[PDB]
């Protein structure tokens, strides 16, 4: 369990180390993905310092006939496999309709490549989920040891209605309006073949292993107590099921999952998630991403 520094990404390092993807939103949300120069010339994405921003557009009010709220996705350039992912997060993004998502994936062969979700939700509804997204044959036992709660147990996505198999965090300041009262906090993944790991820690946490916090060069997850979120193989060949995925960071809106009316309104929000997103752009103001670093360990 122990690891070293494969990258160490702050600031205008991400400039360099990940591409926008100017893409159609595959969960078909009411978003304008953008390009990195535009991006940066509309500040959607600003990274200077120990500080990088991903932003949606706050000002603009839609045309109901024109693209989706102008939004980022950045995608690492390089792929891992077994490897620990851990990411300083100071804000995440917020609002009705908001879809963040902090995530690892092979886009090239989804579902078969697999993806985890280290860091996801909609429309502000606390608590974090962490989940997987596989093909056939991967499922996860009803019982195993982490703080969070399982929700769905097969990952398949074929089978169980693309919900994946995921966990949910124990605490409320995991996500959304709430992590960000706290000023955000860690977290942290590992995948080897034989598991996927998830940890959470909150900005104001006395328990936060100084591997995480302080990002040095050398780390061990034996140290780091019980995870928030674990998918061993006990029904799941876990290596089998992924190979060297991307880490990705985004925001969109309504879609497949947020935009759900069900979802939309039964998270307290008024109308219809499209609607809202197109006539609010004040309501944007704090849908974005503070990130202080990702650190990826080999
Ligand atoms: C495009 O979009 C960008 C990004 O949104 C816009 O940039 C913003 O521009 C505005 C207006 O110019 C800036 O607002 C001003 O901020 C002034 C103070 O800035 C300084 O402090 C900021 C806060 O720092 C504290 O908190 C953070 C955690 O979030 C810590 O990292 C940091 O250590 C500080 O912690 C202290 O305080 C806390 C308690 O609050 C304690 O607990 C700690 O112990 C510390 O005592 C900070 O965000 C700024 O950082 C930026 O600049 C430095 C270099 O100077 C760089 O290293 C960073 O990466 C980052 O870029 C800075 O240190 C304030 O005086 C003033 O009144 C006003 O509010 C704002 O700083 C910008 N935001 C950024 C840069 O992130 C940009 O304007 C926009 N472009 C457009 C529209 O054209
Ligand atoms: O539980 C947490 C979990 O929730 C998931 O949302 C579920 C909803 O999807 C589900 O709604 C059903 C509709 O999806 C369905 O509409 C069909 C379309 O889905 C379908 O398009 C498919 C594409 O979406 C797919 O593209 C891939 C993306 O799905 C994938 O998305 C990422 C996720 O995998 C996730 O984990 O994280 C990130 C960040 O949040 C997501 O971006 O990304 C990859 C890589 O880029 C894409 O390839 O591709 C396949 C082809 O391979 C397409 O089929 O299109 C068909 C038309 O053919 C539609 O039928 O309709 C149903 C009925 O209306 C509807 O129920 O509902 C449940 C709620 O019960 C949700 O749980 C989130 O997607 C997931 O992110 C999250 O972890």
């Amino acid at each position: 369990a122990t690891y070293h520094l494969e990258d160490n990404w702050v600031g205008s390092a991400f400039l360099s180390t990940f591409t926008h993807e100017a893409i159609a939103d595959p969960t078909h949300g009411r978003v304008n993905y953008v390009d990195q120069a535009t991006a940066l010339a509309k500040n959607l994405t600003y990274a200077s310092g120990d500080t990088l921003i991903l932003r949606a557009d706050h000002t603009t009010t839609l045309s109901p006939s024109g693209p989706g709220r102008n939004s980022v996705r950045i995608r690492s350039i390089k792929t891992y496999t077994t490897h620990v992912a851990v990411f300083d997060v100071r804000h995440m993004p917020q609002g009705c309709g908001t879809w963040p998502a902090a995530w690892e994936t092979d886009e090239g062969d989804w579902p078969n490549g697999g993806s985890v979700d280290i860091i996801e939700g909609v429309n502000d509804q606390s608590p974090n989920a962490m989940t997987l997204h596989t093909g056939a044959n991967c499922a996860m036992p009803a019982s195993r040891t982490m703080t969070g709660h399982a929700t769905n147990n097969n990952c398949d996505v074929n089978t169980d209605g693309n919900t994946g198999c995921g966990v949910q965090a124990p605490t409320a300041n995991s996500y959304g309006p709430s992590f960000n009262a706290n000023g955000g906090g860690w977290y942290a993944m590992e995948r080897t073949n034989s598991f996927i790991k998830v940890w959470f820690f909150p900005r104001n946490a006395g328990n936060v292993p100084n591997d995480i916090a302080s990002g040095p060069a050398t780390i061990n997850t034996d140290n780091w107590g019980t995870p928030t979120a674990f998918f061993p193989n006990t029904n799941c060949d876990i290596g089998s099921h992924f190979d060297a995925n991307n880490i990705i960071i985004n925001l969109t809106f309504c879609g497949d999952w947020a935009g759900q009316a069900s979802i939309f309104n039964g998270a307290g929000c008024p109308g219809s998630c499209v609607d809202y997103v197109n006539n609010n752009p004040s309501a944007f103001a704090n849908a974005y991403w503070d990130i202080a670093s990702v650190r990826v360990y080999q």
